[PDB]
């Protein structure tokens, strides 16, 4: 009688640096993204998150907005530089914000899902080597342990890392994200130190045995299609699939890095960080997997260089990111996890959404019908996965509101709520009205 059960969680998501603002208030010190956005050329028009959506000051209005929409769960991240603005120096005023935020959520019947690390590493940590320094495993563990102990009465659903592929390869190999290095060997070691840190938090979390509390991790995943049936393109797709998906899924859920990728990367950089002890910590059992899904890739063999597959344009509709709108890969990825990695474990879609060219018209509305149809198509695939026996527990739309889209600055708008940054006014888009109806009727 219901496409989505009463226990299914309809959510929305944000991240701390993308929405909070108040970047220098109540003891917060700089993160790598404050520093990165101030480096010439790194972020669109030198945008930064000094103010962003001012959610730090406006959080009560934003929670009321979610309650009036009927939101059942809210995924947010916690800013490490607010909690430990210097090494080993705990900041109670930083903790106090997340206590008043989650108190407000709970009092309006919204379930909090807290991301421990969503890319805003403290600058003091990077100055000591950051994710390249194995001692970060201990610093991250101390940070996570403090959150568990202070917020365990408020938060019962924890996500250790958001998209470690971005924090490693996009940040240290491609160089688009903070701190912006371009060195394959560094990206590979960072990938390992991130997973090891995830492992340490899981170890601490299990040792606390918190009542009715769950921990997971969030991965951005895609589906890779070969451009043709040639053997050349088949190998190209295999490498691209290992690069985005299996390099993280395999150590987490099989206790082993994918061997074809270890041998491939080893022709170009050192892979000697791999050892049995570390992979045991990395592959500790989780309560759920969070999936960030946006698009697929169609790839053709390049000129045998390092990760040089040619991106094929198959000629279908795309978002303002240039990302193909291909909702069937949401179902395909969820099913692949069910059959190859996670089996019967609970899954959440922790991000799905789209950037379009939103404008407020003379009637004061944002008629974002392309976003309405995008979300409708993807929620129909979630419904199909559920009807085929998949263990999907909830779905968080990226994002609650327009926000700071990293190297794109404010130029890409992902919200179901429009933000006029000059006034910080919130305007419900037509997609938010559609989502409100979906939550109320649980019908699609
Ligand atoms: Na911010
Ligand atoms: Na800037
Ligand atoms: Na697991
Ligand atoms: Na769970
Ligand atoms: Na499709």
């Amino acid at each position: 009688m219901l496409d989505f059960s009463k226990d299914f969680l309809f959510g929305v998501a944000t991240a701390s640096y993308q929405v909070e603002g108040a970047y220098n208030e109540d003891g917060r010190t700089m993160s790598i993204w404050d520093t990165f956005s101030r480096q010439d050329g790194k972020v669109y028009k030198s945008h930064n998150g000094d103010v962003a959506c001012d959610h730090y000051h406006l959080y009560k209005d934003d929670v009321k907005m979610m309650k009036d929409l009927g939101i059942e769960a809210y995924r947010f991240s916690i800013a490490w530089p607010r909690i430990f603005p210097a090494k080993g120096q705990y900041n109670p005023k930083g903790m106090d914000f997340y206590k008043r935020l989650t108190d407000e959520l709970l009092k309006n019947d919204i379930k909090p899902f807290a991301t421990i690390y969503h890319w805003d590493l403290p600058q003091w940590a990077d100055d000591l080597g950051g994710w390249l320094n194995r001692e970060i495993v201990e610093w991250y563990g101390e940070y996570a342990e403090k959150l568990f102990s202070e917020l365990g009465g408020y938060i019962k659903n924890w996500i250790t890392l958001n998209e470690p592929w971005c924090s490693s390869f996009l940040s240290y190999f491609i160089g688009e994200h903070a701190p912006g290095h371009k060195d394959l060997g560094e990206a590979l070691l960072v990938s390992h130190n991130l997973l090891l840190s995830h492992g340490k938090a899981v170890e601490i979390f299990r040792g606390l045995n918190l009542d009715d509390s769950k921990i997971g991790i969030t991965l951005n995943l895609n589906e890779v299609f070969p451009a043709s049936d040639s053997d050349d393109d088949k190998v190209a797709a295999q490498i691209a699939d290992g690069f985005q998906n299996r390099w993280f899924l395999d150590p987490l859920f099989k206790g082993k890095y994918p061997q074809d990728m270890v041998e491939y990367f080893g022709k170009y950089a050192k892979v000697d960080f791999i050892n049995d002890e570390d992979l045991k910590l990395i592959s500790q059992k989780l309560d759920f997997l969070g999936v960030n899904y946006y698009t697929r890739a169609v790839v053709q063999k390049g000129n045998d260089g390092l990760l040089d597959a040619v991106q094929i344009d198959p000629g279908n509709e795309r978002t303002e990111m240039g990302w193909e709108i291909y909702p069937e890969s949401l179902y395909n990825i969820l099913m692949r996890l069910k059959r190859e990695y996670t089996y019967d474990m609970p899954l959440y879609i922790t991000e799905n959404g789209a950037a379009f060219n939103d404008v407020v018209e003379d009637d004061g509305r944002v008629h974002d019908e392309k976003r309405v149809e995008f979300l409708k198509q993807h929620f129909k695939e979630a419904k199909r996965f559920l009807n085929d026996g998949g263990n999907l527990k909830g779905y968080f739309v990226w994002s609650l509101m327009d926000n700071f889209e990293w190297a794109h600055g404010y130029s890409k708008r992902f919200g179901i709520v429009y933000v006029d940054y000059e006034t910080e006014k919130r305007i419900l888009k037509d997609s938010a009205l559609w989502y409100k109806d979906l939550i109320s009727t649980r019908t699609i």
